């Protein structure tokens, strides 16, 4: 009937984030209303930076090997992502519940308690803690947690309990999908008629008249429909409720952003909500995850709804298409929207300084040790902090000290860099647990302690 | 009843080709409808490419001063042109008729014979000559000549009669534009409501809707409706018949484009008709005027389009400006719209090459030579072609000098020129009237004598 922290939902975002806090030492139970995994597949692939969050928890040896490419684009304007260094991450075609699976059990193995055929039906916060009534194998019963995270899809049922502001525009028209056998084991079909308003035959009349070619004949192995409602909750926490994934942002499935920003909103909450449950971290911490996940939210939707403008739109978009076309042949456009797609550009304010990475994700970098050869991407396997003393400097060393309990101190020669990688000449980083860098030497205007102490709390008592 | 020439219209493009015209020695006679100009100024200014290519003619002092300014946008998204060189050349606030004005006291000066009360109502091709029938002041009578350009504006009535063909696609809505007194020497409104379909009241209801502000009490000065077609000629000559301006191309008035592209059909136009009127050149000099301006044209109706999009939609395209304002910081992007809207890019096919500056614009350059200190916009004022010689290479000269009844061949010492000009260690450059590099050294593929005969033609028998 307890637990530090109470998940609902075992979608990507519900696994994932099971996964951090059972790094970070925290009880959890997730709970989950279907028995087992819909096995749909609906997303195809994930991004770089999806692949760099699961590599950095040495996750990625579950998947095997997996096929990767530089082959992007944005509303259905294509170009070449090897322009960006690390956009070559994205796998290409690992199907979402592949990954889902990999991550339940990931988590699971971890200590995650998750209970499936258990639906949440309501909730009660009331300032030291959460109660759920749920609905499981057993009928009704109650639990409660420190805290609960909505992690339980687009039509939330924790965000409605909650009170949570949802603003933004209901769904203007609607498409359809479809897993098919016959002509061209199975294959799929992307349909996106003209003037849809708001059975699988009609499916086909929608093809039949898109491209002129018949197919009431094949083999309907997954049919579904789905809008362009775009909202966001104006609030990622009210009290202690969280919102994580679709529950805290809904929008037209456009350009593979959906699954990887709900993940991605898991590893940014995890370690900020376990920090706080072992007491380490004050809500000022949990704050953050609201600031920096509904900026990157926002521009979730912004993303979203302009490619689909761009691709859902008639022949009227289509001097916007050949402008945009022309732009993308600059080097710094197509990396800007490579940067967008890829969720590489990423940045958080972390405070001000000339640092290029401050605020960024902390780029792959091959480290010598006296003990050993590792890597950044490496050292984040357990979800701690992660200071790199890059030029054997001890004072370094000593002024971190007082959070090494919590910040593993790394001193290395570090590997060829690139010049636009960020590290040339940088001589200190402190990472982030999610892999973000908080302040880095040279060209930080705050200093390591106040770095320290706003992302791991108050130093030891000497 | 005769002209080697005739000219339909005295909009900017008819007044320009007119003057163009006399400039080469032709007998040009222009018929306007009209008896008086109308005075309108629907269009405020004009485009930096444009006030260079007056200048190239000597025609500026008739504006006497004029205000400029790098502060532009492309559909509504406003930036600094400054970035890009040449572009603080665009002329901020002229009206149309001013414009309009000075060309044809300009045209007129020249020798252009320009009937006003004369409207063309038909017209016969017969391979070797086209005849008209007219209506002037004293009624119905024709008129002959060698060629007839149409530049008779949007409902061109020669387009009409000599079966061009005039694809693209129909208006789809209507705005609204006032000269207005009373509240803020009157002051333009810009009337374009959501949703008005294909009295000035009407136009007051536009503006109370729109902004919340009532003005249904202003003197109305001016008050003009106009759609969004979209449509441009397949052929800009059919046999002995030709269009300059709007009879050739149609769309929606956005981003000041218009009569600067119709002044400047007229400026490639006349120089090339003018040649093979005096026999210098035969119609495949002729047929450049399709090929290169019917591709200009349709990077017009591209651009005015995609600006159109981003003003007229919704909300539902803020997504679309975001991202766009977004690229805009980047340089290259700056550049991209800036050469777009000024229409500094505009490059022609004539031939390839490694120099830079091959088919583009020749930047204003200023040049010593041995009797005075003059410039390459001064030496175009007589609409010949110029070679300059900046390298004193006497060599060149003799190469050249079997067009130097076409062509003036200037040796000079060059003044300072910047890293974007295209000008860096160029020794030699062959600018054809109409301002555009057909040719230079070091880095054309072509030689000098086929660059010379492509534009001017067979060289003197010695
Ligand atoms: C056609 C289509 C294509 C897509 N393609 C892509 C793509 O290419 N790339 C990409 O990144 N994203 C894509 N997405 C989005 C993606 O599918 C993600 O699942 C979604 O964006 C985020 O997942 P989530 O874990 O937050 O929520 P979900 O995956 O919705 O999981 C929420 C879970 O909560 C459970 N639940 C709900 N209510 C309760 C309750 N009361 N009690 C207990 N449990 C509950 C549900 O059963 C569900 O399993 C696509 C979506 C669609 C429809
Ligand atoms: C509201 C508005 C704003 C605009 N703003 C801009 C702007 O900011 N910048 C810009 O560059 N452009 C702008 N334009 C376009 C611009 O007004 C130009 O005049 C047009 O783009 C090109 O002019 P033209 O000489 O080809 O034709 P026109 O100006 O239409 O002139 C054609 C002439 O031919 C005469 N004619 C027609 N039929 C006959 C006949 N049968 N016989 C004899 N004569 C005939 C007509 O009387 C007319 O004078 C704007 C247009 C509108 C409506
Ligand atoms: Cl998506
Ligand atoms: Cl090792
Ligand atoms: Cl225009
Ligand atoms: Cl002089």
């Amino acid at each position: 009937s307890d637990a530090a922290v109470i998940v609902v939902g075992a979608g990507p975002a519900g696994m994932m984030l099971a996964g951090e806090l059972r790094l970070a030492g925290v009880e959890v139970v997730v709970l989950e209303r279907l028995v087992e995994r819909t096995g749909e597949s609906r997303g195809l692939g994930f991004t770089a930076r999806t692949m760099e969050v699961f590599d950095q928890r040495g996750i990625l040896p579950r998947f095997g090997e997996v096929e990767t490419s530089t082959q992007g684009h944005f509303g259905g304007l294509q170009f070449d992502f090897g322009v960006l260094e690390g956009a070559w991450q994205a796998a290409k075609t690992v199907p979402q519940s592949v990954t889902e699976t990999h991550l339940e059990q990931w988590a699971t193995g971890l200590g995650a308690d998750i209970r499936r055929g258990h639906e949440v039906l309501s909730l009660t916060d009331d300032g030291a803690g959460v109660t759920v009534e749920v609905r499981g194998p057993e009928g009704k019963h109650t639990l409660r947690a420190a805290y609960l995270v909505g992690c339980d899809g687009g039509r939330s049922s924790v965000r409605k309990a909650a009170g949570f502001d949802f603003p933004g525009t209901a769904a203007t028209m609607e498409m359809y999908l479809a897993d098919i056998k016959g002509v061209e084991g199975i294959t799929r079909i992307i349909v996106c008629e003209r003037g849809t308003p708001p059975s699988w035959h009609e499916v086909a009349d929608a093809w039949k008249r898109l491209t002129g070619d018949d197919i009431a004949h094949a083999e309907p192995v997954w049919v579904s429909a789905f809008g362009n409602a775009t909202r966001q909750v104006t609030e990622y926490r009210r009290g202690r409720v969280i919102l994580a994934g679709d529950s805290a942002h809904i929008h037209l499935p456009a350009g593979g952003q959906g699954m990887n920003t709900s993940i991605q909103d898991a590893v940014n909450l995890g370690w900020k909500l376990g920090a706080v449950v072992n007491g380490t971290a004050t809500e000022e911490l949990l704050d953050s995850y609201h600031s920096e996940r509904h900026a990157v939210g926002k521009r979730l939707l912004m993303n979203t709804q302009a490619q689909g403008l761009l691709f859902l739109s008639g022949p009227e978009v289509q001097p916007l298409r050949d402008v945009l076309t022309e732009l993308i042949q600059y080097g710094e456009v197509a990396r800007h929207l490579a940067g967008m797609v890829s969720g590489l550009e990423i940045t958080y304010d972390v405070g001000t300084g000339s640092h290029p990475l401050l605020g960024k994700r902390m780029p792959a970098l091959e480290l010598t040790t006296a003990t050993r050869e590792t890597s950044s991407t490496e050292l984040l396997h357990t979800a701690r902090g992660v200071l790199l003393d890059l030029a054997d400097n001890p004072r370094l060393r000593a002024r971190a000290a007082a959070w090494s309990d919590r910040v593993d101190i790394v001193t290395a020669v570090p590997g060829e860099v690139s010049a636009t990688s960020g590290l040339r000449d940088t001589t200190a980083v402190l990472i982030r647990p999610d892999g973000h860098v908080a302040w880095a030497a040279p060209g930080s205007h705050h200093d390591l302690p106040m770095a320290l102490e706003r992302w791991f709390g108050a130093p030891l008592t000497g």
